[PDB]
């Protein structure tokens, strides 16, 4: 009678609120017995949770959408990481440029099936065809394969893959600015990371989920309030994250953590749109999320979302060169 | 309709045969879709597999025995790592010595549950009581906590924890010999199934072990190419520590995957004496799902076993 929680990824700096809810005894104090699991292949995640083999976990906004469409009943009950910049990453002199036309004849890596689906469709809007470029499945190793020259560019998150590149560049004495991203946003909300449940599990255990999120909230607060003490506890438990790369990633993640855990309606709306257009989702498809199991007031919708996004881009650039923990102010 | 396989630990060098069976397409070529999972806490493992939430996994012989006793129906269907030396590891100048009496007043780390039970019971055979010593649960971090001085000694495997200590010693300029250890079959690592799953899918398990066998062969035949593939997929293992661990593991890999009857017999005994197992308890393993012939002085082989890749010769 343990509850299974399956991450989207190998342990990352942004899983901290979950591991801490464990180590600090927050889950225990709620009468929950959580069995946190890590996947070897993110591709396995939605299917396992949808099929009820696993009770809860995390995945990106899009995959959560595509999961129900593809027949796996999952519902997003909370939000972990909000709108992290996603895009095609590449090193300067790849030789790739700001023009999506440079992707011609290049090997471009992706993790998920959907990353291919995304690139495949972008090629049409720029005159080229799949395939005037080679798509390579790289799973959790996109950045790594970039650095080793097995691919020319690949899909990733600004606060994970991009950092891994910058740290590599620092070794080569190159400047961090040489790590570049063609943003798919320029709705970067596709890679928002969500707390998801099996629909059936949620139906039968509403109160346990509510309690789960209470524990998650308590830890999320701690992490945002005192990121440094938090980080020390985290890496004491998960030493594989006790390196400089992981810490820099952690700092870049700080500004993207959701403080409220609320699903953002606007974002879901946008991505569901994207989803229908890409043919990933049926015409009558309905967004599979809910804020019902959150036990604190919803925050006010961001007044000007597109300015907050270009403000974040700046904020994150400052984080890179100052090495700080600051929340984006509005 | 994926099959879930849950490892006993974070990815380790000795999981190589499984990951390779995945990356090399051996599972695929058997029409199996395996979802390999890694636990955050080894202790969660047998309960998850026993309860059917997870189909298959790895766990150590003692755990697998105690699992059925404790009400979780699992069956060992094959063997991954045979009789790795297990014991209490400590650094010279701990100050701990060959005499178990030195454990008095020391902080002693154990991984989850069974280690405390083991130490607790050893203290009686040497005149001391639980607790003339402090037991500390360390999970997958025993060696790490030893190095940092949070504990004085802790329970571990010669080819994993001990190596982690030796590598630390090399950094301090100390000699490897300064890493010391006080039926070592209790920590044999097994391929286990949920009893119900095995009942309903006998042929898939048989095919699973075929894939595992193919990869195990490759690993033993050409350990170096194997290792390169493994760490290409799992970069966290691409370091010198992991490679040294890998080399120490090489001699312990089971080439045949067969459960060893003698070993199970011994540990079941141990199990009953420790009260972990009921009096009428019956060993929960089987070689039925292996599809190749079973192989033919155990105590001399053990003292014979005590930077190369060589199999122990007999
Ligand atoms: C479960 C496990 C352990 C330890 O748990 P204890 O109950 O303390 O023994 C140790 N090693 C492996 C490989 C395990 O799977």
């Amino acid at each position: 009678d343990k509850i299974t929680f399956l991450l989207n990824w190998q342990p990352t700096p942004y899983h901290i609120p979950i591991f801490l809810a464990q180590t600090k005894g927050y889950f225990k104090e709620q009468g929950l017995d959580m069995a946190i699991l890590e996947p070897t292949n993110p591709s396995d995640v939605t299917e396992l949770i949808g099929s009820g083999k696993v009770d809860m976990g995390l995945k990106a906004m899009i995959h959560t959408l595509a999961a129900k469409a593809r027949g796996f009943p999952v519902t997003s009950v909370a939000s972990l990481l909000d709108e992290p910049f996603t895009g095609v990453l590449y090193l300067k002199g790849s030789g790739i440029t700001k023009s999506f036309q440079s992707l011609k004849g290049k090997k471009i890596g992706y993790v998920g099936e959907f990353g291919k689906i995304q690139i495949d469709e972008l090629t049409k809007h720029y005159g080229m065809k799949p395939e005037d470029y080679t798509a390579v499945r790289c799973g959790m190793n996109v950045a790594k394969y970039i650095i080793e020259g097995k691919i020319d560019a690949g899909i990733g998150i600004e606060c994970m893959q991009q950092v891994e590149l910058e740290e590599y560049l620092a070794k080569q004495g190159r400047p961090a600015s040489d790590a570049k991203m063609l943003r798919i946003d320029k709705c970067c909300c596709f890679c928002t990371v969500l707390y998801i449940c099996n629909d059936e599990f949620l139906k039968k255990n509403p109160e346990k989920v509510r309690k789960f999120l209470k524990a998650i909230k308590k830890a999320t607060d701690y992490v945002l309030a005192d990121p440094v003490k938090a980080w020390k506890e985290y890496i004491d438990f998960k030493p594989q994250l006790n390196n400089d790369l992981s810490y820099k990633q952690y700092q870049r993640c700080y500004a993207y953590f959701s403080s409220s855990l609320y699903n953002v309606h606007r974002d879901w709306k946008k991505v569901t749109g994207y989803g229908k257009r890409l043919a990933i989702l049926p015409p009558d498809y309905v967004s599979n999320y809910t804020n019902e199991y959150l036990s604190w007031p919803e925050p006010e919708e961001v007044s000007d979302p597109l300015e907050a996004t270009r403000l974040m881009a700046i904020h994150q650039e400052k984080c890179r060169q100052e090495g700080t923990f600051k929340r984006l102010a509005l």
